[PDB]
């Protein structure tokens, strides 16, 4: 019997099998009545779908059917940890799950919600099907890297290195950059489904590929979106949020900056987190009324 990396049989859990024959763990939050819309939640690098419990329960409370899976190599899904043959695998698998849910709920609008690497996934998904999605909620999406982190010289060394030792690790993540909320950093550091190990250079190359692909996608992007960004984000540089606002073709685009906030805005200081929830609630409510 096929089992999650934590040894739980997939037959006990919601799942799907992707185009490469890998089992992905799925999560669903369905209202009691006919939903008004569908929304897919796209998690970030090293995390998993269970970190969106509270946001998902809020969206289900608006009578959306919320659904997610753990990306390949993440959470309770199969695959070598935090490795992907090419970044587009994540997009492909999102589209499989979206197409499965649309078949079951024909005619309902479908939204995307993406954070971090999952925001880059959401952008690329929406740019692959222009006109298809009703809207996107992006929380600190990967659009631009921290310019210090990703100099021409560090990127050219990292391509040379990846041609020899694609499995070489960077250091562990500084989880202290994720949030000013120390209890949320402690929760992240003790979550057995998070990968906080070094990133492999081959996966760092796939994140640079995502950044490249997002830039080429922005002039195709027409989908309505809400963009939430902290000013003190050391992973997804705030300059990327400005770039997405400038280059997207979307007629309906809104940015809110959280002054002083770190990366995980939905698990930040309580004033930030409460604002993030409220803004998502109003933006989705307006567009499902
Ligand atoms: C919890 C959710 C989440 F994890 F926060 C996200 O999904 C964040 S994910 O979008 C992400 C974004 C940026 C970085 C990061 O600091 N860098 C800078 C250095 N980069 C780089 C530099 C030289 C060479 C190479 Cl090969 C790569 C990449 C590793 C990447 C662009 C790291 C990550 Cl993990």
């Amino acid at each position: 019997p096929r089992r999650t990396p934590q040894s739980i049989p997939y037959q006990d859990l919601p799942h799907l099998v992707n185009a490469d024959g890998q089992y992905l763990f799925c999560r669903y939050w369905a209202p009691t009545g006919t939903p008004k819309a569908l929304i897919f939640v796209s998690h970030g690098a090293g995390e998993h779908s269970g970190r969106y419990e509270e946001l998902a329960r809020m969206l289900m409370g608006l009578d959306l059917l919320v659904f997610a899976h753990d990306h390949v190599g993440h959470g309770q899904s199969e695959g070598e940890r935090m490795v992907v043959s090419d970044f587009h695998v994540f997009v492909r698998d999102v589209l499989q799950h979206v197409d499965s849910m649309q078949k079951d709920y024909p005619g309902l609008p479908v939204f995307l919600l993406g954070h971090s690497m999952g925001g880059a996934i959401a952008i690329l998904t929406a740019a692959e099907r222009p006109g298809h999605f009703a809207g996107m909620v992006l929380i600190s999406p990967l659009v631009l890297a921290n310019p210090e982190s990703a100099t021409t010289f560090k990127v050219l060394a990292a391509k040379v290195l990846n041609s020899v030792l694609p499995n070489l690790s960077s250091g562990p993540i500084d989880s202290s950059v994720l949030s000013r909320n120390k209890t949320e950093v402690d929760i992240y550091n003790s979550d057995p489904l998070i990968c906080r190990a070094g990133l492999k250079v081959c996966f760092g190359i796939q994140l640079l590929n995502a950044v490249s692909r997002v830039e080429r996608a922005l002039p195709k992007l027409t989908v309505p979106f809400l963009l939430l960004q902290g000013s003190a984000d050391r992973l997804c540089d705030s300059k990327g949020a400005y770039l997405l606002m400038e280059l997207a073709k979307s007629q309906d685009k809104t940015l809110k900056i959280y002054e002083g906030a770190y990366h995980v805005l939905h698990k930040e200081l309580p004033e930030v987190t409460n604002s993030v929830f409220h803004e998502i609630n109003m933006w989705v409510s307006q567009r499902t009324a």
